[PDB]
DNA sequence: CGGATCGAC
DNA sequence: CTATGTCGATCCG
């Protein structure tokens, strides 16, 4: 199927439902968004923009002047992760189109199902119409857990303080082993086939031998990303994606040259939203991005346009924090509807005790119990309360979240409460 | 602090 | 029949 032929099946089968009538209305509030946008933009002064002008270069010189490249960062992200470990222990589905998930959805599929637009977050009753040779294999999460714990372990020689961003993919700075790996003998950089083979001193090589560590140990490609920052290496693994690598060298120009027509939908943090708004402004690329940074300074928040300019001047991350302390702890579940009262605080009982469990095992306690609630329209409320003392038991957070699921009740009586999905959530941890 | 939104995988 | 489950950030009131 072809980039239009896409578009018109997907549109012919999800037109009318109350998830698409729902979807309109998020599409409005973005539109209204940024046309309250553009009303800002059409009252700024040729004398504010030249003062903000000012202001950002005065800033931008700051950034530029720290602007660091001593730090080598790679960035390892897994090809088809859940489906290429489908495909590896199930030979009857390589060379065919699957996806891993059930037919309410998709957590990912494979590169010959994507030629068909089939992808991650899309539900497999669409997906089976784009495509209807599809195979549809629920998913094994416990496998997938014990395939990734197989690449952290390579992953832990070339950097022991790396960072995992999921089971997937991961940052290294690979900075202090490149540096002892120059004087290295071919015995320490040498692997056999499972006839031996060495890989040289280079980071394209580190990497090489990395990828190719994964390959023997799984059975599976990783592709991967190197540059002196994190945001960089993040981009540059999608690049030769699936199987491939990447690196910007480290010298400002090779890093300019990269940013000049990359458009900003590929840097990790911007999404589709910002990505409209932004075209809205004509930017499309990181060029663009940098040329408007005085308008981007009024029309947005410091903590935002501070953020573009980094993106904009191909600045990142050059070192890896350990992973911080968890904020929050949160179970939900989607279920066909339920509109009984008795029912629904039943429920909200069952996923209290299931959160208190969770909690109980990294030993976390907190003083805000939120509840969220997605009726069958796939309008999402969410209503919380925070407490003095902290809690944790099944019975202090249902307490809690009784009250709030009996508030919204209660608002619609006589109606009842016809919903899709119920969650607790839990926060404010101490410090 | 409460509620919504964004983006990520 | 049929649109996830999570968590941190950010913005506003
Ligand atoms: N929206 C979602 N919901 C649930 N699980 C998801 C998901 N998106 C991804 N996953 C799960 C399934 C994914 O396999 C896994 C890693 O996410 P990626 O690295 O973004 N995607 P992949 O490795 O499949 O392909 P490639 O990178 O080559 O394009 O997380
Ligand atoms: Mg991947
Ligand atoms: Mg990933
Ligand atoms: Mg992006």
């Amino acid at each position: 199927l072809d980039k239009e032929k896409i578009n018109k099946i997907i549109m012919e089968a999800t037109k009318g439902s109350r998830f698409y009538g729902n979807e309109l209305k998020k599409e409005k509030q973005v539109n209204q968004r940024i046309e309250n946008m553009m009303q800002q933009k059409a009252q700024i002064t040729s004398q504010q923009l030249r003062k903000a002008q000012l202001q950002v270069d005065r800033f931008a010189m700051e950034l530029e002047q720290s602007r660091n490249l001593s730090n080598t960062i790679v960035h390892i992200d897994m090809d088809a992760f859940y489906a290429a470990v489908e495909m590896r222990d199930n030979p009857e589905l390589k060379d065919k189109p699957i996806a891993v998930g059930s037919m309410s959805m998709l957590s990912t599929s494979n590169y010959h199902a994507r030629r068909f637009g089939v992808r991650a977050a899309m539900p497999g009753f669409i997906a089976k119409r784009l495509c209807p040779q599809l195979i549809i294999v629920p998913p094994n999460f416990d496998k997938y857990r014990a395939v990734s714990k197989e690449v952290k372990e390579i992953l832990a020689d070339y950097d022991p303080n790396f960072m995992a961003m999921s089971l997937d993919e991961a940052y290294l700075n690979i900075t202090k082993h490149l540096e002892e790996r120059q004087n290295w003998p071919e015995d320490k950089r040498r692997y056999f086939i499972k006839n031996s083979v060495v890989f040289g001193t280079s980071a394209q090589e580190v990497v090489k031998e990395i990828r190719f560590r994964i390959e023997q140990k799984t059975t599976l490609t990783a592709s991967a990303g190197i540059a002196p920052n994190t945001m960089l290496a993040k981009v540059c693994s999608d690049k030769n994606k699936p199987n491939g690598q990447y690196q910007i060298l480290p010298n400002r120009q090779a890093v300019m040259d990269f940013i000049k027509d990359l458009p900003i939908r590929k840097v990790s943090g911007i999404g589709k939203v910002t990505e409209k708004m932004l075209k809205a402004l004509g930017i499309i690329t990181c060029t663009e991005l940098y040329q408007q940074r005085a308008l981007l300074s009024l029309l947005f928040s410091e903590t935002s346009w501070h953020y573009f300019l980094h993106i904009s001047l191909g600045l990142g991350s050059t070192h890896l924090t350990r992973d911080g302390e968890r904020k929050s702890m949160s179970v939900e579940r989607t279920f066909s509807e339920i509109n009984k009262a008795e029912e629904q605080y039943s429920l909200c009982q069952e996923l209290c005790s299931e959160l208190a469990q969770d909690l109980q095992k990294e030993r976390l306690k907190g003083r805000t119990v939120t509840i969220k609630l997605k009726n069958v329209n796939f309008e999402v409320k969410t209503r919380a309360s925070t407490v003095s003392s902290v809690v944790s038991t099944a019975e202090e957070i249902f307490a809690i979240a009784k009250e709030l699921l009996k508030t919204e009740i209660d608002a619609d009586f006589p109606h009842p409460l016809r919903l899709r999905l119920m969650g607790v959530r839990i926060s404010s941890f101490p410090n």
